[PDB]
């Protein structure tokens, strides 16, 4: 009863990641060791498990600054972050250990699910 | 070189609606007549000419409310605001013109052409 627009998902994602791109209403830092990287925690929360938990917290919720454990590796969490604002995962054979252990300690269990797969293709 | 996710960007449009549906990290009330809804600016910025003008803005960026003209119909507001929230738009011959005319204030440019698209299938 409902006419479906296939690419408006994607539409958003991309516009949600010029966003990210400018800065606009982003409201957190997340800390990586001596890396920051700014976001949006709607689109945090919509995409790990641990951003949900921590958001959706009354007591966190209004955060502005997460410090990560400074054992996460920064580049594991940029490629998840990138993920996020864009539904690519560049995995290589150089990173898909580190980006598997960042994506458990992230809740993102469908990305970890892809890098078992991607083991089994090696 | 990189592994796409083809449903990603669906299932982050469902997340988010899912906080809209709870009112977390909500930002903005559109006023509209009779009606308020809530909503988060990045997601109406991203689907919205209307809205990404008025919030990149600095000047009108942190509004928390904004009141749409009261020329505006609710329902068509409505129907497009979910639109925004699912990829998905209720066009019934029943109200067409009130979507089109409210999609055309909204600078919602391909909503509005589908809309077209839509009349002539009558
Ligand atoms: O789904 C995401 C974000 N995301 C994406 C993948 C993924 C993942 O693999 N695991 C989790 N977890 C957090 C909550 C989970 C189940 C749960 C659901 C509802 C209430 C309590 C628990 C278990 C672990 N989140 C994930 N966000 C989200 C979820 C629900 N409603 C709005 C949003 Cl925005
Ligand atoms: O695209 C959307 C939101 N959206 C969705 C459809 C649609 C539409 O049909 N028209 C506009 N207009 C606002 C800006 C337009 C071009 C422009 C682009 C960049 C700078 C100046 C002008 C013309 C009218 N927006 C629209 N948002 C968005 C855009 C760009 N960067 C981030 C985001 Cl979030």
């Amino acid at each position: 009863s409902q006419i479906q627009f296939t690419r408006h998902a994607s539409d958003v994602l991309l516009n949600l990641n010029r966003l990210r791109s400018r800065d606009i209403l982003t409201d957190v830092v997340i800390v990586v060791s001596r890396e920051q990287f700014r976001a949006h925690k709607t689109v945090l929360m919509a995409c790990s498990g641990l951003f949900y938990s921590i958001f959706t917290d009354q007591l966190k919720r209004n955060l502005s600054v997460i410090n990560l454990d400074p054992e996460i590796n920064p580049e594991g969490f940029n490629i998840l972050l990138d993920f996020m604002y864009t539904s690519r995962l560049n995995l290589r054979e150089g990173n898909i250990m580190a980006v598997m252990a960042t994506a458990m300690y992230l809740q993102m269990e469908h990305v970890v699910d892809t890098c078992r797969k991607f083991i089994k293709a090696s």
